[PDB]
């Protein structure tokens, strides 16, 4: 299932910085208000809840920068071609968050409920309203879709 | 995906009372330690998180007895052949519970974390350790499996 990753508090979406159909390895993931095919994602299940968050246009997936199993707070989120267990996430559509295998979450850097366009996303352990995400239809940005199959 | 519904606190499983391969409509759902093909379930997605919890052997699905949209606390869980929106549940594999569309959860009657075989299950709004369930492989009762597809 293809979906948009929507920051719940702001309504902005996860994008590769620059919006390329083929971002280079280690391109940062940011929040931005635009909708287009280069901010579409899919989720590839690896082990029950755990899987890869895949940028549809390029096939690269979401990583903590440097590929840590236990990335520290403020580690940047990036896209990278590699597939390994340090790029595993769970798409928690009940609590509305995205958790890395190490137990921390994807946040907007700085934790704003209304981050401006091109705000970087990072790992952080905190849980609060400004780190919530919902997963929605590319044809209807208010319609939640099931990302697991 | 076929799975066992395992009460987390006790390790007992959801069964039709009596274990029939074709339980009559309104047969109660109980907790019991046995494993066999007549306590296998599947989840049929209807609307994102919402779907029907299907008894594999019979094709009947889980209902609150009486089929109310807002069943009160202590309403018995049963199997019934009917499909309608009052038989919609979400299988919350993040918080480890089963939620009815009306917002309440499946519980062991009376709330014991170590209830005896043939304990009835019921609707109740409370959240606590004794209403947690996990969804596991029929071939390995300790291995969580993804119920959504
Ligand atoms: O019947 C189920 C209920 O049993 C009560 O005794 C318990 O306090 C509730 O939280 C719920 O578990
Ligand atoms: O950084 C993300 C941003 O990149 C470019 O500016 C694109 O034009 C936008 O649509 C958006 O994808
Ligand atoms: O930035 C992410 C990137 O980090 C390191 O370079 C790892 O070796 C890669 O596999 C990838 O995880
Ligand atoms: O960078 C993310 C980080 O931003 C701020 O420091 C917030 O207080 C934290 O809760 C977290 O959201
Ligand atoms: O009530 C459930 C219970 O019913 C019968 O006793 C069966 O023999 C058991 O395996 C179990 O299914
Ligand atoms: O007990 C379950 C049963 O309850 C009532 O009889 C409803 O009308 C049926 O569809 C079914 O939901």
């Amino acid at each position: 299932t293809t979906f948009l990753i929507k920051h719940k508090a702001s309504g902005k979406f996860l994008h590769p910085y620059g919006g390329s159909s083929n971002p280079a390895n280690n391109t940062k993931l940011v929040l931005h208000s635009d909708i287009h095919e280069r901010m579409y994602f899919q989720f590839d299940v690896v082990d029950e809840r755990w899987g890869y968050i895949k940028h549809v246009a390029s096939g690269k997936i979401v990583h903590p920068y440097g590929g840590q199993a236990n990335p520290p707070n403020e580690t940047n989120m990036v896209l990278h071609q590699d597939r390994h267990d340090r790029a595993l996430f769970a798409m928690d559509f009940f609590n509305d968050n995205i958790m890395h295998k190490g137990g921390k979450y994807i946040h907007p850097k700085g934790g704003s409920p209304n981050p401006p366009n091109n705000t970087e996303t990072v790992i952080h352990g905190d849980k609060h309203a400004a780190m919530e995400f919902i997963f929605v239809s590319p044809k209807n940005k208010d319609k939640r879709v099931l990302v697991y199959a």
